[PDB]
């Protein structure tokens, strides 16, 4: 990847903290400026060598002085998460559907390439123009996105991803509501472990919530791969 300087950078507006900016590289490109370390660099170069039309790309990164920072593309309606929010009642199903197939896409590759993600959520996700749904923060190596094997014992693989996949699942087809609102952690793997799960949204229709469903089996070994995941969200976007 390439490295940048600071001073190749104009810092137009802070979005996001707890510290993000709308900017501009080289006063043409729109950029989203993230800032702070070997951890954090080493994210941005995993990131740099996968290239897939549903994941979130990279200009460089800037390692001229601290706080260090990465220089991503800027996607024009932020996180997924807000964007349900701001947006509810504006929604047809079909176009909730079409964004979970865009995650899917998007993780399908990562399982095929052994990345696993580890903290996948709406919140992770981007919108860019026309809906186009990518995925963010894939460079790394919260209990209400976790399978049972991951809070009780760390065991992350693809198919905890796809637990994760299914809550987010939920998410957009809520549009954005909160899981287990109100719940505290000890309060969800209690629910969880008992065979609890969140209710189905009401724009979710029957085959919808199976898939849900199937995401949120508890032995890792009943879970689809996203590969599948995606061609059963697919058949469905034709009938059901
Ligand atoms: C949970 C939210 C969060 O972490 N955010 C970080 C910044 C993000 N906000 C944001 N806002 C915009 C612009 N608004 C969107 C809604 O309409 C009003 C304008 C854009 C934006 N774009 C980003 N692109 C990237 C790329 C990589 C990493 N982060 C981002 S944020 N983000 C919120």
């Amino acid at each position: 990847g390439s490295v940048i300087d600071p001073s190749e950078l104009t810092f137009v507006q802070e979005i996001g903290s707890g510290l993000v900016h709308l900017g501009y590289w080289l006063n043409k490109d729109k950029v989203a400026i993230k800032t702070i370390e070997e951890d954090f660099i080493e994210e941005a170069e995993v990131m740099m060598k996968l290239s897939h039309p549903k994941l979130v790309q990279l200009y460089g990164v800037c390692l001229e002085q601290a706080p260090i920072c990465l220089v991503f593309e800027f996607m024009e309606h932020g996180c997924l998460s807000d964007y349900l929010r701001t947006q509810r009642g504006l929604f047809a199903a079909e176009t909730l559907l079409g964004m979970c197939l865009d995650v899917c896409e998007g993780m399908a590759y990562l399982e095929e390439a052994c990345v696993i993600h580890r903290d996948l959520a709406a919140r992770n996700c981007l919108v860019g123009e026309n809906q186009v749904i990518k995925v963010s923060d894939f460079g790394m190596t919260p209990v209400k996105w976790a399978s049972p094997e991951v809070f009780s014992f760390s065991r992350y693989s693809s198919k905890s991803d796809v637990w994760s996949f299914g809550v987010l699942m939920w998410e957009v087809f809520s549009e954005g509501k909160i899981p287990y609102e109100n719940r505290s952690n000890s309060e969800v793997v209690e629910d969880i472990s008992t065979g609890f799960r969140l209710y189905k949204p009401r724009l979710a229709s029957t085959h919808v919530y199976q898939i849900m469903n199937h995401c949120w089996k508890e032995r890792p070994e009943d879970r689809p791969a996203f590969s599948r995941l995606l061609r059963q969200l697919a058949e469905i976007a034709e009938s059901g």
